[PDB]
């Protein structure tokens, strides 16, 4: 294949493949850049079938499945519609579940002509970036992920620093979205430290930014990046996508218990936060 | 009397004083000193009765009553009870439409050190503010809230406040009960508070008292915030009128409410945790 | 602004376009106005494909927006035209030369010299900046001006600008602040300043407001400086060369402040209340 | 577990200083200044109420029990009794002179001349700030160092020191990092080091390690500067004059680094993520 990497950090478009019938050969070989470009691009696949889109996930592990809009008679096909939200945050999928999914496969089909990049960022770089003593404190840490809205109450403990399964590379694994606070540290302390991992690991320098075209397929290692979503349209903008599942995420066991709270003890943040949302 | 002032901001502690059988000149004369101190001290007044304890805080105005915990036969004597803290700087109940104008505290049970008292100086607060920063304050509002089971309340209150007897401004925000300014974006008023809520807490704004058993704060509630230090594991008492008078009252805002769009979603730029304790 | 004589390919809503269909070495007049609209409309466009433009052309093209700076390294022969090179970066938000009283209304750079990845630059709308903060806020900058300041072995500049300029050609309002030279707010004081700019800084510089650009062989940026701030990715070890022609003679104008500098009193000490290290590398 | 029933002692705060009466310094006897001193360990800044008078030999008799006296204004014919004076203040919270090699162990201050209310003084206990860290963040600082540095006219000084200090007189650990004077912590970079810093200044100075104290007439303060910090409150116009001694001595001591010193690469700007002015004022 012809591959033209976007930036130094991560993010590869990959010319000469056709999706549709993909030799089990030229899918290694995709697997191959996956792992090397953590987010690989494949232009000019306008038309690709239901069931090749299913096949072609399934290579990668179980795809999630109906409650959530979804292609007729496909319910690994989720429908992702503008008119339907906007994700203007930086997030690595699902962090809260136990068992965040290892990566996607995504296409938009509608959408505006400039509008509506993605971004994803490089969490390898963003732990390697850390000097030495940051690195050997967060090898130790976990932290709780969680999300509380109507109809979805999930909450997980994960390494901060996830050993990847394939490559054993180690990647730091909070993100703004879905990071609650690290589990060994007070909450004041975890808040000063969380703010600033999150602002160096979305640095540009860790970062690339795709402008989607038609036809354009965006395939993700969920295990260490993040990714956001700009909000800068108001087109109609509709994906559709699959997501792919492996195994729980790994990392050292913690070197200190759990931070515990006197009784009565109250959270007062030192940063303000409003209390009403829009 | 014999009056002490504690720093050059605020507080001032009045030896000379018998609360018991107050005169009505005398109290005069308090009141007096509450608005030039905004908080003011009065050690030694063990023993003080229910009957004037009550009396006395509604010299100042209606006091607050049955839910909260208080002193059996008195419901509007409310109980602070370590046993049962607040550790966070707040002016009371201002997420209440009608926050009270201030209250009466006598610590009867405390340690010899730990426990103290801080109070915070608003008008120094906002009066320090440069000039372009007072101007955009008085033409804004803030929404003030809790949400907690059993009581949600919210209230929109001028970021000014003119304070009804001496017509001076104070800053009325506070990191405890304001969520956010009404006229900006959320990111804006974030940015703006943390601001404020540092600036109006400097020490050259505050004074700490240390409570004696016995001794008396009185505080206006309109021009103040107060933080109770959690230095202590001994038991701490004290018994509380809190009283009622006007709403609080500023400039009509300058501009209309920040609007978002339909699909708007606040995203802080300040990380804080989704769990407490 | 109608621009329909070439084909444009725009890189996000907020700013940035590419234009096809163009050759820079023998421009004609009716070309030439037509990229200048593409830059009102813009603010940074980029013109692909233009290996072995001529240095004399460089410099026509250049003078045809204003006059030249002239000092530095420059090619040789030619004091017009800047040589970036990156063995000789500038990772930080900025807009050029703000600490000075006329700072550049804008540059033509050309990488001829770079990896096939890394060394991106990015460029931010200063409109959308200004656009986006809430009422009140608009009104408050609207009355604002900053120091802008640079104290280095060689060069001590300052100047104070207002923080929200109007564009001589468009007559629509932009932020006038950037990170790298925007020392203080003048009518504020210090600490108040820090925490206003510090918002605007990171306000101003989302992605929803900005353009990152790919440098390929024989591509060249034009930008304006009147209403952009730009960030070189510091993501690269190969070497990497730009030529670059600067435009001067902008004079950033704005409302008349409505209230005084800021007078502290004697003996006043600035206490910042976030930590800089005293030490840089 | 050090036991001090000699004299009444009123503590002003639970983590922090004490007021200690039926004390006369002039004329102190051996047995009462071992007192004074073991008091000094419990309670770290201690307080001495109606010294009016006290003679500037009994001053600098009282200083050399602790140590070598400091000897620019001062008493006439007694250079280690300096003079500090409103007219020729300090509100930023600081460890004196923590950018020498050997900062001083402790000061006896007096104010001789001040207003009725005004002026106080706060200290910080640097034992509980580091105790009340998380046990993680108390392993990390362990093994860190920083840098602490003073760079004005006639003044240029730097030095490295521990993080956590060990109090040589009670083994007992203590943070040692001040807003004034710490620049950054040596082994991480720039930016890792100004997020920490600011997260731990706040945090030690929290009103549950502090006390503040309101000077009186005759009042005298002595307080050991290896564990606390202190901070001027600058809430007065009047003139307020006070005799200082200063104890020499210091060498702050704790773990060795477990990390070298971070190491910039070639031409490496620092960008902090926070914004200070170029200017003061
Ligand atoms: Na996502
Ligand atoms: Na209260
Ligand atoms: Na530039
Ligand atoms: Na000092």
């Amino acid at each position: 294949f012809e591959v033209r990497p976007l930036t130094s950090a991560l993010g590869a478009e990959i010319h000469g493949v056709r999706l549709e019938d993909i030799t089990d050969a030229d899918f290694a070989e995709l697997r191959r850049l996956l792992l090397k470009h953590l987010v690989i691009f494949i232009p000019d696949q306008e038309g690709w079938s239901a069931e090749s889109r299913i096949a072609f996930g399934r290579r990668f592990g179980e795809l999630e499945e109906a409650y959530l809009p979804h292609l007729d008679g496909h319910p690994q096909i989720q429908i992702i519609d503008s008119e339907q939200g906007k994700i203007p945050i930086w997030h690595t999928d699902m962090t809260y579940a136990p068992n965040p999914p290892i990566g996607s496969v995504l296409q938009i089909v509608d959408g505006p002509a400039q509008g509506g990049d993605t971004m994803w960022s490089n969490q390898y770089l963003a732990y390697e970036g850390l000097s030495a003593p940051l690195r050997d404190l967060l090898d130790g840490l976990t932290a709780v992920h969680s999300i509380h809205i109507p109809g979805l109450d999930s909450q997980a403990e994960h390494p901060v620093v996830r050993v990847h399964p394939e490559t054993g590379r180690r990647a730091l694994f909070v993100n703004r979205a879905h990071t609650s606070h690290i589990a060994q540290l007070n909450r004041n302390e975890s808040d000063a430290l969380l703010q600033y991992l999150y602002r160096f690991s979305t640095s540009p320098e860790f970062t690339c930014r795709y402008q989607w075209r038609p036809g354009s397929v965006a395939i993700w290692d969920n295990r260490v990046t993040q990714h956001y979503a700009v909000d800068d349209y108001s087109e109609h903008r509709r994906g559709l996508r699959v997501v792919v599942l492996g195994d729980t995420p790994s990392g050292d066991k913690p070197r200190w218990d759990h931070y515990r709270p006197v009784p009565g003890q109250r959270y007062v943040p030192d940063w303000v936060n409003a209390k009403e949302a829009y």
